[PDB]
């Protein structure tokens, strides 16, 4: 089934159900992902309608970019020149700079394959938008197999050369309960690397840092709670976890992470280089989802990208958009519940 | 009565009906005009879903800017310094450049007051947009009255100084068959003087003229095939009109357009300067509107602004806006059926 209803602020919501009675909906609002349910319990952080993202947080499962992150400064170095995109946090770019993707009404055209449902995302970057040279045609499908298989998959060409490195801002909460946190969930990862963190600026410090004795060593499936009980330096500076999180092996064949609960897990699979880690360390924030006061660690984050940081640390890796390259980039969320 | 309905794309339809059966509709996608009827007769140009607007011609009925018509190389000078905008038609500039405020779709909140019901429409332009300097803050407000009134309020603040000066694009027809040419319908204009276009390429030339003398005085009502007919250099040059006309009265108090076809008739108020006429002098092109081939002059609008040119032509006014004043226009369609 398939099943269209008005978000508010003139946004759609789509939600898709699967042969399993798997749930999962997006709004055109920032091409996001608004709920993924599983027996009445939700997998996810969410709100209601358009205006809660509108006015508590706007980042929540959201397509976000151009650039996902921070960049220093907002300066991007493109073919030579220098470039300052728009300072958000500070002097700093965070995510794209003010009013970006995430706020934007997306058009968007479903298919239905039958054992899948893709809902494509469109949306154009005008050249010059928030400092962007372009014009960058983007496209974001969300998509929902029989299999319960939460695939995204993005496309994007520029007439000039630019910079392009989106992703995916859902937090995850098997607890379903805002009010719990993610604390009580094993987690998997395939990271033996980290990137530091300089300041409560966040930038990043220059550092890549050997992740092995230190308890940001998820190889070994082991709870969220070593890591938040935990005394690194890093850990204490960001309250929790703040971080991008290199993997071991690249290709989208392999499982790059593992989040369960109980009976209920969340696997990970990317295109990417990178994952960045942020366990919502909001304190007495408290943002309500669905009437219920979140908690310090209330979630969790695991976006796909090319690490933050590229502008310091090239060895991250090449940010860069060719003017006419076509773009593309893919990871899944695959739920189990064996 | 309200009524929203998904239009397309993911853009939606929202449809006034006023108590004297009169019903009239909009568009979150360019926060335009789809369609308006009486007795079951369209009064102007529209297509019926959101992919035949970016299909076949994306300008008629939409809000269009930040700076409605051609500005010449794209050249505005703002603060002292000079700045080159989006350039849309060859050197040109023409509507805010491409994939313009037209192209997206914008937020809306409804407000029912009985009698009449505003549909605000919700934009954030992005600092450096399609070379606009910004962040720009817009709305355009869309109403229609139990006494047959349709207004456009349009508001705007930007964070820097930049340039701002919309439109609406609306099209007319009073036949409410596109196959069948404008020429039959009576006009009226309150206009003493006329800007001459250039060339081809249809930039301003640098004089104001004297429309006494000319087939292009509308002061007395009459039929648009004078114009037309004419062999006036001018209307010669586009093939029909395509000209900005500035008003001699200034205030929103004045009727300064009457288009009239037989019982019905269409009157136009607004606090703007000028009102850029075009006639569709679409040749052989055939767009097709409700199935029906437009005819060369199968539409005419009435575009009020402060008259395009003034770049060259200061004389014309000043399209500035500096970072925190508040940018406001209103524009009155009226339909009277005496």
């Amino acid at each position: 089934s398939i099943k269209i209803r008005d978000f508010g602020l003139g946004s759609d919501l789509i939600s898709l159900t699967n042969k399993a009675g798997v749930t999962i909906s997006f709004t055109n609002l920032g091409a996001r992902i608004v709920d993924w349910q599983k027996d009445g319990k939700h997998l996810i952080l969410g709100f209601d309608s358009a205006k809660e993202y509108l006015e508590k947080d706007a980042y929540p499962g959201a397509t976000v970019g151009p650039t996902a992150g921070r960049i220093k400064d907002g300066l991007v170095k493109i073919s030579g020149k220098d470039y300052i995109l728009n300072q958000n946090e500070g002097p700093q770019t965070l995510h794209g700079g003010e009013e970006s993707i995430h706020t934007k009404l997306w058009t968007y055209e479903v298919t239905d394959l039958g054992a899948e449902v893709q809902v494509k995302f469109s949306l154009v970057s005008n050249d010059g938008t928030n400092g962007y040279p372009g014009k960058i045609e983007m496209s974001v499908t969300h998509s929902f197999d029989d299999d319960n298989k939460w695939k995204i998959h993005y496309e994007a060409i520029s007439d000039k050369d630019t910079v392009f490195n989106p992703t995916g801002h859902v937090y995850f909460n098997l607890n379903g309960d805002a009010s719990e946190s993610v604390e009580n969930h094993g987690l998997r990862l395939a990271a033996s690397r980290f990137v530091p963190l300089k300041d409560q600026t966040e930038i990043v410090r220059g550092d890549i840092v050997d992740i092995k004795n230190t308890d940001l060593d998820f190889r070994q499936e082991k709870q969220l709670s070593n890591a938040f009980n935990s005394n690194m330096e890093q850990v204490q500076l960001v309250k929790g976890i703040d971080h991008p999180f290199l993997l071991d092996q690249l290709g989208l064949d392999k499982e790059q992470a593992r989040l369960t609960l109980d009976d209920t897990s969340i696997s990970v699979f990317t295109d990417q280089p990178s994952i960045v880690i942020f366990t919502a360390n909001f304190g007495d924030l408290g943002t309500l989802y669905h009437e219920k006061k979140q908690v310090h660690h209330g979630g969790i984050t695991f976006e796909c990208q090319v690490s933050p940081g590229s502008e310091q640390i090239p060895e991250l890796g090449d940010i860069s958009l060719k003017a006419g390259e076509k773009y593309q980039a893919t990871t899944i969320y695959s739920l189990h519940t064996k």
